[PDB]
């Protein structure tokens, strides 16, 4: 019932995100001299360090904020691909998988610790 505690709990998946090799592209920004078309078709461009870096900040309310965020690293990877079977779109497939499977306990936590708050 720690309504604090997703936060660590983000901090600790997101450090094992980015230990994890099929992160890689998903790190930093999209340059556009490698990707010319990409802010043709991305509208709002997220990576794993802009989460990162909003959570440390404290401009996260709660971990569904978060989860939105990563969520929109993945359907952008979806949304850029020319193919289904493109690497990098494979990584994204990949990790947005072990993402959910991690951060299910999260979110549960979470909105069980803030039903208990308002009980
Ligand atoms: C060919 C294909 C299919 C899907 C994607 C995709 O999701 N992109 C584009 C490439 N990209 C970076 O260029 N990321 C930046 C850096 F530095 F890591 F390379 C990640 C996002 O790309």
């Amino acid at each position: 019932y720690d309504i604090q505690a997703w936060k660590k709990q983000c901090e600790e998946l997101l450090n094992l995100i980015f230990q994890c090799e099929d992160s890689e592209p998903f790190r930093q920004p999209v340059d556009l001299l490698e990707y010319p078309d990409y802010r043709d078709i991305i509208d709002t461009p997220m990576d794993f360090a802009t989460v990162r870096e909003t959570l440390e900040a404290g401009n996260y309310e709660s971990p569904m904020e978060l989860c939105k965020d990563v969520r929109l690293i993945f359907s952008n990877s979806k949304a850029y691909t020319p193919s289904k079977r493109s690497r990098i779109y494979s990584m994204s497939l990949r990790l947005s998988a072990f993402f959910e499977e991690h951060i299910s306990s999260v979110l549960s936590d979470y909105k069980s610790a803030l039903r208990f708050h308002k009980r």
